[PDB]
């Protein structure tokens, strides 16, 4: 559950919700300077704000570490004490948020989209005068089940009274009602009211742009990451700590690259992950480390990639985002046992293509081109203004992974390959099914993202982002 993430509530809501119903240890996270976010503790009697950044790579959090979601930093906090401090912050008792906003289901101020977009077990939660109404279709029927609320408490005429709409909800979803007759008002998925059709995009953006929209459908994005917390334990081995560029932003296990190339301890980590919406396929991965170059040629070579795709600089406000990787123009190079020579570099307005010949060392016949489309117009903080830029490179990555026989996944990284990384991989997918099967097609934004995070932690880092992707596929649909 992420049940400590108040999505509505200010500092001072915050200072009194933890002094008055909480205790020594008693915690809740929220947003902000908008586009950040305040983990708020008791400890002594006295209630500690800290802050959480987040421009786009990751959650980074004040006398603390970075993370690749909210959820994996409460997690990682609750399990390892000793790590937030200089006198040590303990996160003991999540402090729940009984604010149904953020919940699928929920829809505030509201039968036409049960009929039309609903299936057996479809529902949804509405507002009534302070009451509210549950929606469900069984099949083929609609069926309204009226929520009292009587003194905080909500409750459907009888029996238990909760103390939030989620409490009921989550209880008559494991024990349904059943009328009379033996209808079994069975509340199997909340309602799709995100899915749209290609050639609508302009619509939904401008009801998402109405006071924003944008917003509340981000954070019930946000809501649905506690489902995403896979094991990450080969990135935590001893041997494997100083191949991650972040301690504990980690791979999935379930999808990593395992490198079998192999020289005869631990031989077989890269942080990098599948992500499936093999030529239609990617590798998101993390800008290389001095150490970690040799595992990236391997991969590429395994895996059989033809395409590199990098959306940072190497350099970044003197930060060190991504090593060179690659030879200087003309330049041959050997990489363990990997060769790597630079053919030609093309320059673009907002990037650079390098076209690459990677062999192994030792055979001839291995070798094969691997173009770098390196993206260098992404500003430091947040998003462009404008996609047409990332459109038309993305256009041409896709041409050139199109006319390449039998390439494997596109690699596709910038930093902590999660938030660029994350939103150039959404937007290709997006506009590859317009590309596939028309304008005249369904997309469903945040339903391919939850897909792509569960294949890499927190792909798609910020709002801004995420309305990035919007604006994207709009101004795709737009010059078709
Ligand atoms: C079914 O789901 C799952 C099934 C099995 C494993 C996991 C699992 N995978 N990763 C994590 N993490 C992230 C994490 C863990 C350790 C370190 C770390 O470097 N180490 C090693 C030396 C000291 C320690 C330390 O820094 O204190 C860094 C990070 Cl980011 C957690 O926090 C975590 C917390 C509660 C439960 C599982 C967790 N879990 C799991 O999710
Ligand atoms: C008014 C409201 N409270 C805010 C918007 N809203 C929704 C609904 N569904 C998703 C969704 C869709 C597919 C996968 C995943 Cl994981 C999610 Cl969470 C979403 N992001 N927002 C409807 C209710």
């Amino acid at each position: 559950s992420r049940r400590w993430f108040h999505p509505n509530i200010t500092g001072v809501e915050a200072e009194n919700l933890l002094l008055t119903r909480g205790v020594d240890g008693s915690f809740l996270a929220r947003p902000s300077n908008p586009g950040d976010f305040t983990l708020s503790v008791r400890r002594n009697g006295a209630v500690t704000h800290i802050k959480i950044q987040n421009t786009g790579d990751y959650y980074d959090l004040y006398g603390g570490e970075k993370f690749a979601t909210l959820a994996e930093l409460v997690q990682y906090y609750m399990e390892h004490h000793g790590q937030l401090k200089g006198d040590v912050i303990e996160l003991k008792y999540p402090l729940n948020c009984a604010d149904p906003t953020s919940e699928r289901w929920f829809h505030g101020h509201l039968e036409k989209l049960l009929t039309e977009k609903g299936k057996h077990g479809s529902f949804l939660v509405r507002e009534s005068p302070g009451d509210f109404v549950l929606s469900v279709r069984t099949g083929s029927k609609v069926t309204h089940v009226m929520i009292r609320c009587q003194e905080l408490k909500y409750d459907v005429g009888g029996g238990e009274r909760f103390d939030s709409l989620t409490d009921l909800v989550e209880h008559y979803k494991k024990n349904p009602m059943v009328e009379t007759l033996g209808t079994v008002l069975q509340l199997k998925q909340p309602l799709n009211t995100t899915r749209i059709n290609a050639a609508e995009i302009e619509s939904r953006v401008r009801e998402l742009s109405k006071l924003q929209g944008f917003w509340e459908e981000f954070e019930t994005l946000q809501q649905q990451e506690c489902k995403l917390l896979y094991s990450r334990k080969e990135g935590q081995r001893q041997e494997n700590k100083n191949k991650n560029r972040y301690k504990n932003i980690l791979p999935f296990d379930h999808t990593r690259v395992v490198l079998h190339d192999g020289d005869p301890p631990v031989s077989d980590y890269i942080n990098a992950n599948i992500i499936m919406p093999p030529k239609k396929s990617y590798i998101a991965t993390q800008g290389c480390l001095q150490n970690t170059v040799n595992d990236f040629w391997r991969m590429v070579f395994q895996e059989n990639s033809r395409v590199i795709v990098m959306t940072t600089k190497e350099v970044e406000r003197g930060k060190s985002k991504c090593v060179k990787y690659w030879p200087d123009e003309y330049a041959l190079k050997e990489y363990g046992v990997m060769r790597v020579r630079n053919v030609k570099e093309s320059a673009a307005h907002d990037y650079t293509l390098r076209e690459l010949k990677l062999s192994k060392v030792g055979q001839g016949n291995t070798e094969r081109t691997v173009w770098q489309y390196h993206f260098r117009t992404w500003p430091d903080h947040g998003v462009p203004s404008d996609p047409g830029g990332v459109l038309d490179f993305l256009e041409e990555v896709h041409h050139k992974q199109e006319s390449i026989m039998d390439a494997g996944p596109v690699v596709v990284h910038c930093s902590a390959g999660i938030g660029r990384t994350g939103t150039f991989i959404v937007i290709d997918i997006l506009i590859d099914i317009i590309r596939e099967k028309g304008v005249d097609c369904d997309i469903d934004v945040p339903k391919t993202i939850q897909m792509v995070r569960s294949q890499r932690s927190g792909m798609v880092q910020t709002e801004a982002q995420y309305r990035f992707i919007y604006m994207a596929v709009q101004h795709y649909i737009e010059t078709l």
